[PDB]
């Protein structure tokens, strides 16, 4: 007899195809069945007319590392919808590294003495003891790696500390990571050269992981940029995955058809994917960038004056006589939100056949952006509903079977007999993202149910209290 059986309503099996009317039948943490399922014997038939049901998301780009331990519950992610991140991006992984004082970004997956694992298995073994309400696909960081073996971190790294790096990285894949990240644009690796990444990642293709990436920059120079992550993927012959993809900077608006040719072309000759968060404004690290800063930016938290958090960072500069680039020196550490992307180059990437969709949520900042709470709704609603970006089918699988076959999340991502039962219960017609910036934490409207291996995790609006997730292996 099957545990339960969702009934009644319209099933978006997560392969890309119109919805069709069929009930959903769950057997322990599989999905045993998939249509008219009258015949089968089940415990609880649950109705769930004019509603569709769905593959649970895949949030393909978080920064959850630290949040999975900290907060369980993952409210921020299972209220949209999520079943499974894949953490460790952008080359900040919270292992491993014990260091009580990390540098900027690292900073932004700390809550005081966060960074305590000397290895990456002890961090994947405490979140097995202590599993969180959604699945974790974790990846290990480049930037982390030259945080715990560098003692000098603004020059390239010689052979030793190479060697160093490359041993963390392939200990790490062998203990269950499924890839590796950089971020090239940040201080910790600005320094850090292209043979150096090449050498520290090798271990990818000895267990077969992915190579993910925040590009050297994403404006100006993104072409130049793009080069060098395709000319990775070339080198370590190892699928490569472009984070957040965008182009920012308004001497830059537009620039998306041309990046997106760029992309297109790679994909002909190897392996390319890449993921983008509904959203024109970015955020991470209070940095100085002038490209960063030249648009309305806002303090989403600050180490050093605290109640500046929320704030609009021109009043801050004014106030203290001084431009918004000159001030930031000392309002660090602190985090921030930058308008500098434009509407129609979003709603391009997001349209291009192969972008999947990832959040980029920041969860400890005090006054975050929206997308950590409303990504993946904001796609299905506003986008796909009201403004036609593409037809719901095809927003579902941006964010769960496209997403699943291009990190090689072994049966989930689709609604299929024998696949992990990760799934989503949503009214088609009211779901849709809450929050604003004026208000980023307000939950998501039209989410059902949530489903994590079998389990309900979300219902009633509110977490179940099932600690369903799981750690997944490549
Ligand atoms: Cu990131
Ligand atoms: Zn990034």
């Amino acid at each position: 007899p099957f545990d339960y059986i969702l009934s009644g309503g319209t099933v978006i099996d997560g392969t890309n195809a119109p919805g069709r009317l069929a009930d959903v039948g769950v057997r322990g943490d599989r999905i045993a069945a998939v249509g008219d399922l009258s015949a089968s014997s089940a415990r609880r038939r649950i109705d769930v007319a004019g509603k569709v049901v769905s593959p649970g998301f895949i949030d393909s780009h978080t920064h959850d590392d630290n949040y999975l331990l900290k907060h369980r519950d993952m409210t921020p992610k299972i209220s949209q919808g999520v079943t499974t991140v894949v953490t460790g991006n952008c080359g900040i992984s919270l292992a491993p590294l014990a260091h009580a004082n990390p540098p900027a970004p690292l900073d932004l997956l700390d809550e005081g003495g966060s960074f305590r694992f000397a290895r990456f298995s002890d961090y994947l073994e405490a979140l097995r003891a202590a599993p969180p309400a959604v699945n974790a696909a974790c990846m290990v960081g480049h930037s982390t790696l030259r945080a715990a073996v560098m003692p000098d971190l603004r020059r390239e790294a010689t052979a030793d500390e190479i060697q160093a790096m490359q041993a963390l990285a392939d200990d790490a894949l062998a203990s269950g990571a499924i890839g590796i990240s950089t971020g090239a644009f940040y201080p910790p690796a600005a320094h850090a050269s292209t043979e150096e990444i090449i050498e520290v990642c090798r271990p990818l293709i000895t267990h077969g992981g992915v190579y993910a990436t925040h590009m050297r920059d994403e404006g100006e120079h993104i072409v130049q940029a793009l080069e060098e992550t395709f000319r990775i993927g070339r080198e370590l012959d190892v699928p490569v995955v472009i984070s957040h993809h965008k182009v920012m900077g308004k001497l830059n608006f537009g620039r998306s058809k041309e990046t997106l040719a760029l992309i297109e072309a790679a994909m002909a000759s190897q392996d390319v994917s890449l993921d983008a968060y509904p959203y024109v404004a970015g955020s991470t690290m209070l940095k100085q960038d002038r490209v960063l800063l030249a648009g309305r930016t806002l303090i989403t938290w600050c180490k050093p004056y605290p109640e500046l958090s929320g704030r609009d960072l021109e009043e801050i500069a004014a106030e203290r006589g001084k431009s918004k680039y000159d001030v930031v020196p000392e309002l660090q550490p602190a985090g921030a939100i930058y308008f500098m992307m434009d509407e129609p180059d979003v709603q391009r990437i997001l349209a291009f056949g192969p972008t999947m969709i990832g959040s980029a949520g920041l969860p400890h900042d005090e006054r975050p952006h929206p997308r950590l709470w409303g990504t993946f709704p904001r796609v299905l609603g506003h986008y796909s509903r009201d403004l036609g970006l593409f037809p719901l089918e095809t927003a579902v699988w941006k964010m769960t079977g496209l997403t699943a076959a291009k990190f090689g999340l072994a049966e989930r991502g689709q609604v299929q007999p024998g696949y992990y039962a990760d799934l989503v219960v949503f009214d088609p017609a009211t779901v849709a993202d809450s929050a604003t910036f004026e208000h980023p934490t307000e939950r998501a409207a039209g989410i059902h149910s949530v489903y994590v291996n079998g389990a309900a995790v979300w219902e009633d609006q509110s977490f179940t209290g099932q600690h369903a997730g799981r750690v997944l292996n490549r």
